[PDB]
């Protein structure tokens, strides 16, 4: 087998939209009803893996179908490496339909003391700064 | 109160990276180490309200502070009217630490026939053309 986003684009069928770096599908296996993909034609595992290039016009093109399909409510959803199963960078449109038809997010957030968050923020100045 | 990302810019404190249409910021209340947050300086509730002008540069600033910051496998989220507690568009990019540590999604994918995705598809390209 090979990439199944490489094979869509290639084969042709079912896209429903498409721009000079973007196409967009259907999801097969929705969570919800109008569940869309927004997917750069160049193949790379990862967003980091992507030149500038090969990833314009991402949101706008999230932007237009949204529009387009009437949605207000929505997640966007990108996975690198954590719940990940194609090897193909896809941006996930989600639309929030009902409590059971939705993206569902298991929020569980950690607290930090205010000098561990000063250090945080201090840590992350310095790799920015390199 | 008034808007906390509009409130945080303002006082300018703890941010850690910043271009000429956004700001970015670690979370305070991490689902993970290194949880940061791309936001525009410009409000709106939902991404759909943002003119591309407004929302300039958001996938290559990520892309940007993910390589700075080494984190390789990772989640992009955007949330619009769904898990939304703040109304300013924000991005959540949501390091993958270990299997307690990471966004944890709950992905239950309903199935199609092939006919009712036919009809999904065929939908999709009625709004596109409208
Ligand atoms: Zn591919
Ligand atoms: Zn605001």
């Amino acid at each position: 087998e090979g990439c199944i986003f490489c094979t869509l684009y290639r084969k042709g069928a079912n896209i429903i939209y498409e721009t000079d770096r973007l196409f967009a599908l259907i999801d097969r296996y929705p969570l919800s009803k109008g569940h869309f993909l927004v997917i750069p034609k160049a193949h790379h595992p990862y967003l980091h893996n992507y030149k500038p290039e090969e990833l314009s016009g991402v949101l706008d093109t999230i932007r237009h179908l949204v529009q387009k399909f009437g949605f207000e409510r929505y997640n966007i959803l990108q996975n690198n490496g954590n719940h990940q199963e194609v090897f193909h960078v896809h941006f996930h449109v989600i639309p929030f339909v009902s409590a059971d038809e939705r993206l569902m997010i298991n929020w569980k957030a950690k607290s930090v003391s205010d000098k561990e968050y000063s250090e945080m923020v201090e840590e992350a100045r310095l790799r920015v700064s390199s």
